[PDB]
């Protein structure tokens, strides 16, 4: 009793056959994606079925078994209800009240300091979940490509971490958030940035990913990282962003001559051409869509959920989700710890890179920031979530009040 | 088919008679206690069915059912390995390897600014594990009272948060840590104490439980809440610490007038009365045993595990674990929640209140203190385990590479 | 060739017999006041004479020699013009246009955290000087008692320096401003305050004073040395102000407090009762006028100017007026250092202890402070001061442009 | 009578001819140079003199008037014993002594991130005096150029308050000690640099002389103005540790780009052209016997000592003397201005730059620093020079113990 025909019945309902757009259908409401890569065999062996039958196609159970048998296993934990959010649909009904919720709050200032993010209109407003399961959801301008900007800050820290490990990686900077006023302080007490999500930290982790080579080869490396990390959805570069936060980033050049004169770089580094592949790195284009991908590659331990690949090892994960806890909202850190208690890295574009681990990973983007530098419409939205769900991460999974849990049906 | 009776043949295992010593083997090696407060209907029967029938010592199906009617349920799920542990067997073998690992760990200082915390061995080091469904395992030296100290700060701040809530609780008390060397500036830039877990916090916090009532009353009221937490295990107290705590206790002087200056404390406040509560809060005592329950309590979003009774609202204890987390082992906060990353609180008699959400609770005591206040095999104890187990809060339910995880079996 | 009356012909005017009053007189335009100690003599030759004779009375080559040769050589230089302020009465021509351009500053607050202080008259105001030469002015309420609060600073410190000297007195206290906002810090980076005129400096010269001795002869002993700085002018105890200091005083206790645990007293301190002989100090009663002698003697090298008396060692003198430069007008200090350049020090009663060395000493005295804590018509006049004479520490004494310098003629 | 002739009855002391040579030698023990510019009418008379009369040679009283007529009002004073230091013979013996004693220090260790101050040999160690009348003195290696470096950090802004006035200057730099060890910190809470006498300070400071014109004509500028300062003797500048200061300057470059990201310059500022001519200022030359010139003018109001002309506005005199006095020496300042209360800076080629107001300039100059920077050879002359004369900003003039005046006689 072979479980292509299992499932079979379990989509025929008592007629003989499932019309393909019943299959597509059903398939959707589980949350996957026609598109989902681990789905390509059973998606060409449809587009091959409906070439010869024109007329339909209504699928028998060899017909259905013969497209299907190739992502079976996908498609039983899809269809019997076994993913990690089982009544996907009723919990993206939530997230569009909560899109809609945080759509009304149009304070903020859009960051102008560069002409490349002034640009963008107060009202893009977009939340994209990829879970840790491949089930997608988006609303809103989703699709926009947008820089990640800080937000590209966590997913170096993971390359850096992933390829030379968690002790080199801390020679060179810290693990702690500073305190609501060493914000302007560089360095710690031991010389070293305080972590790896403030600019100081962020610049010295910059020099440890793959010394040796040109910054054309390094930039080269990093976005066939996140091209994994986001399972080929989109990844661009803003080379606007980019030659315009290098005339107009004192801040940052005052950084690196204080990291050069502390000699807080690896034995070698350029320091100038540093910030110059940094400032790339800020200037690094995604979609919510794809970069939600990216955080449900951190919500799921290193492995992207949309193709199965493992990405990051497990270790770079736990440190990368660890410092987004206590330093990935700037100032606004401890406070977001407390509240939302979701691992979160803002940057100056207006995205959120949300992550809630073991479940599904988010980007928000409203180009609003609020005075602390977050964006507005996406603080708001991530009160609302752990308020709603209980993903807090010290919200306990058996005793939650009154709050849903949708890792459940009942 | 009830349920007794299918437990019944899952017990009988072919004889139509068990052995009474058999069922009890059985239920111990699920980790439960044979004294188990929710057990004691079906203890209390099998002590009387001994005394009336000692022409056995076997019991018909009839007799182990009118023994488990009480408490099927729990025993249910005892058996059918339902628990957060299945394999708790193999669990306390590693536990046990673990404390002889951290057993081996000889350095450090006792605590002796006081001559109560200066009489304890340096070797005595224990254990005590209590899981959210439980389950009891201790090694080491867990019934030998000792004091609390500062681990009664996220019991007492979570008692004010039940009593008072959040925002109220906040107005007096700040929620992030410092900076590290913030260590020693009593106030934040809100003329507010950091966060509770350090001495001006629990200080003030002291000052919100209870108010308008006298000190023999307002410490019933926490002995009372300490009771209910550590289900009526051993909470006692130390006149003789808390003597020398307040003959010694210049600093927390320093602490108290100078929060009264800033008018940190609520409206009519007598602050010299505040501050010998506080150091009868500290003079509690527990046991590796009783103290373990307290933590699994806060382990399981507030009920207690070994009696079912709902002690903390889920506010008081994602607060208290929110804390924990980020502040609670003074200035070793930030890298033990960077490694470890699991709320502990810690004092200066040796032990370390050890929380696995969701999982267990623990407490690890040892007096020699690492030079930041630690005990040095708790320390060294909750770095193994982590190593071990995928429970740091930033590990992967799906991906952790080398790790094992107990929830499952095989 | 007799000094004697090398000057009665220079007030004899070629008429050969100088009446009284106009001896007196001219007396009175050099500055002396006809009650200087070191006149009494000659004073007390005066009353008998007047009293041998009611038909006049006058004075002739002998009788005036008669009266006048016991204090013959400080009338010669008082009469040849010889005083570090020749021409006193223009001098204290220009000292009456400051004062009144100052009484024109209404502004400021008059401390109210003491009823006591709150009972002074917004409208009281007074400036005194005494020169190094015991030329005395007053303008204003020059007599009404008020505590030298923070101005006593100075005072005890020189004690200490004069009796323990520089090295021991500053094994306990620092010797520079703090840094303007680490004013909040009690202890700099050697575990002692930071210089002795804040209240943690200042409460450690208090323990030095006379170790071994009890409470109220210590204060009879910084009395009977407050009586020698003042030529035994008005010098008194307000015990209003010193209860309600000691009920009033949370941050000094929390000061108290810190500092003991600090270990920051010498050994065998008794850090309560220290305390309340620190309240004592500040409720010491001084007026204007004696205050301003007070401050001569700072100015005159520890010789108290109207007796001659040597009050102070040099050592003492020169420290103090040193850390008055830097860090005796709270966080004004270093603007006034800046502007005005002379070793001052002010109380919250509203008096400034002001010390021009070489030349002169004052006591400013108006109840309302300004934000910072200092005497608004005070820091007003010494304004004032500084830009009408060449008295800037760093004033040139041979160019000095538009200013005047009082000590020349031309 | 005329007062050649009187002065010249004084020489002569009964003959009716001065041999020139008695002249000379009267002239010199003056303390005053036969070089001297207010003096050089007298000398080339005098070499005329021994040309057209080879016969002697001996000034009769109407060939000694010939001589001096032009020169006589300073001749007199030279002569009548009326400079600041009258017995300078005697005094001169004394600089010798406490130069002899700072010889056998040769502790510290020469600056060497530059090759061309690690070339200066750690035993040249050179003392010039210059009275605020022109009585010069050196012993050791006073014709030996250096860099001012730090030195030149009063006089220009000296230079800056000249043209612009200290309200105007103070807009962009402060005028306090910063607090001790936070010499990390490059801007106050103004957002203001801490004085003008550190980097930060100085590099703004640098930025508001002569607004408007490129770095050759603000070089010179400058130049030209320390010329006068030293009455045009030697001012240099050495290329060599300019190329190479503007090379290995990472910690200013990092604070150029901090204060123009913290907008600190005036509007229009080319900060990286302002960075290069301050490396331009760090470079200019001088010797101790011309810089002790310039600091004579210091000591002089503002007045070149050995021209008359005046150099500096008062204004500019006073504040520059005042931020010497508490920042003139990296973090010794507190404890310099403590115990040797003299206008000092000190600069990493080893210059200590030391005004005695009223009395002299100085220039001490040994490459070995100590581990603040300063010369150990000058910090240990500066406190031999204080324990000996009543020099201490605050010693007083009348009542010195046992120290010495040298502006007094018997
Ligand atoms: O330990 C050293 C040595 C040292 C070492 C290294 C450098 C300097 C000094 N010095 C000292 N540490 N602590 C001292 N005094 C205790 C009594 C009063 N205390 C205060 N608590 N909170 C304060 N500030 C605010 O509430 C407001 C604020 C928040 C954020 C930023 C700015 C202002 S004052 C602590 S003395
Ligand atoms: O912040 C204000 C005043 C201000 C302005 C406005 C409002 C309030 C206050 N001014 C300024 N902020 N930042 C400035 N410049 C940056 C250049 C690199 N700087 C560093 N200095 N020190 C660092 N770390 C350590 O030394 C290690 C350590 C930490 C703790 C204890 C002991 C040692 S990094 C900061 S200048």
């Amino acid at each position: 009793p072979s479980l292509e025909d299992l499932l079979f019945y379990t989509i025929a309902e008592g007629q003989e056959k499932i019309p393909v757009h019943k299959f597509i259908t059903a398939l959707k409401s589980t949350g996957l994606r026609t598109s989902d890569p681990r789905l390509k065999e059973c998606m060409d062996m449809l587009r091959l079925t409906l070439q010869t039958t024109s007329d339909g196609v209504m699928l028998d159970k060899d017909l259905f078994k013969k497209c299907v048998q190739s992502n079976i296993v996908l498609l039983t934990q899809a269809f019997r209800r076994k993913f990690v959010i089982p009544d996907f649909m009723s919990f993206t009904s939530h997230i569009d009240e909560l899109y809609e919720s945080a759509k009304k709050q149009s304070g903020g200032k859009v960051a102008d300091y560069i002409p490349q993010l002034a640009k963008f209109s107060p009202d893009l407003w977009g939340v994209s979940v990829c879970t840790v399961d491949g089930q997608r959801h988006s609303t809103g301008d989703t699709k926009v490509p947008f820089c990640l900007q800080s937000c590209v800050k966590p997913l170096k820290y993971a390359i850096a971490v992933n390829d030379l490990g968690t002790e080199y990686v801390h020679r060179y900077v810290g693990k702690e958030p500073s305190g609501l006023r060493f914000n302007k302080l560089f360095l710690n007490e031991d010389d070293k940035p305080h972590n790896p999500m403030v600019n100081a930290g962020a610049i010295v982790v910059t020099s440890l990913i793959k010394q040796g080579v040109n910054n054309a080869e390094k930039f080269d490396y990093v976005m066939q990282f996140l091209n994994k990390m986001a399972g080929n959805e989109y990844v661009g570069f803003s080379n606007a962003t980019f030659q315009s936060e290098r005339e107009s980033g004192d801040r940052n050049f005052a950084i690196g001559y204080y990291l050069k004169e502390k000699k807080c770089f690896p034995e070698g580094t350029d320091m100038v051409g540093i910030l110059d592949f940094y400032f790339q790195l800020c200037s690094i284009e995604v979609t919510c869509e794809s970069a939600s991908v990216m955080a449900a590659t951190l919500a799921n331990g290193g492995f992207c959920p949309i193709t199965g690949e493992r990405v990051l090892s497990p270790e770079a994960v736990r440190n990368t989700l660890s410092l987004m806890h206590s330093c990935g909202m700037y100032d606004f850190s401890g406070q977001f710890a407390f509240h939302v208690g979701l691992p979160a890295k803002s940057g100056v574009a207006g995205g959120i890179l949300l992550v809630v681990p073991n479940v599904m990973g988010m980007m928000c983007w409203s180009p609003p920031l609020d005075k602390m530098g977050n964006s507005v419409k996406g603080i708001h939205f991530c009160h609302d979530l752990v308020s709603l769900c209980n993903f807090h991460n010290y919200d306990n999974l058996r005793h939650f009040a009154k709050k849903l849990d949708p890792r459940r049906e009942g």
